[PDB]
This record gives structure tokens, sequence and C-alpha cells, in this order.
């Protein structure tokens, strides 16, 4: 599923991401835009052979099991395919664990490089929340 911007903002707010660990909702929408273009089915392979999955491009090296990342962990205790569902619950719950692990949203390279230090509130402007 390809979310609209405000549709995704509302879904993320309902799932508790607004100000989660101090990150306002626009940060999460911005990160999703540049990680996946709001597409829950996005996948991208990394050089080390891991794969990033879903709307927030969660990496199989640490966070989910895809059966093909030898020596990886599955810290969210989910198959990576669960992160491609049109229901973002699995992605959000796993993202909460990632952002809580000490590096905040710097875990998402696109957030660091394209959202951090910008007017991220612009990403939820005009939405009914
Ligand atoms: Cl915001
Ligand atoms: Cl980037």
């Amino acid at each position: 599923k390809v979310f609209g911007r405000c549709e995704l903002a509302a879904a993320m707010k309902r799932h508790g991401l607004d100000n989660y660990r101090g990150y306002s909702l626009g940060n999460w929408v911005c990160a999703a835009k540049f990680e996946s273009n709001f597409n829950t089915q996005a996948t991208n392979r990394n050089t080390d052979g891991s794969t990033d999955y879903g709307i927030l491009q969660i990496n199989s090296r640490w966070w989910c099991n895809d059966g093909r990342t030898p020596g990886s962990r599955n810290l969210c205790n989910i198959p990576c395919s669960a992160l491609l569902s049109s229901d973002i619950t699995a992605s959000v719950n796993c993202a909460k664990k990632i952002v809580s692990d000490g590096n905040g949203m710097n875990a998402w390279v696109a957030w660091r490089n394209r959202c951090k230090g910008t007017d991220v509130q612009a990403w939820i402007r005009g939405c009914r929340l």
C-alpha cells in the first residue's frame, strides 16, 4: 500500500509515534517519505547482504528475520515480511524499539540526511489529526 502523507500521519499518531522518545510526528512522516516513498512494500538490499523492509526500511541485520541474513539478529521478533503489510502496526512497534536503543532516529540514514534539522512540521501541515 502507498500511503498518502496525511493518511500515514494519522496512522502513525494513532499508533503512538507522535513525540515518541521526543520525536514529533513530522519526523516520522519525513523519514517514511525518504526511506520508502510511503510504500509499505519497499525493499532494498544492502551491500552486506541484509535487506531493508517496509515503510521505515527496517534492516534484517538486526531487527527482523528474512531467512537469508546469516548471523543476523531478530530483535523485533518478527519475520521481515510482516513489515511489508498495509497494516503498519508491526513496523511502528519495531521502530519504537529501534528509536529507543540509544541512537534515536539517527538509525534511519534518510532521516539524518534529509529530515534532521529541517522544518519537519511541514510534513503534517494541512492534515486533520
Ligand atoms: Cl512535527
Ligand atoms: Cl540519505
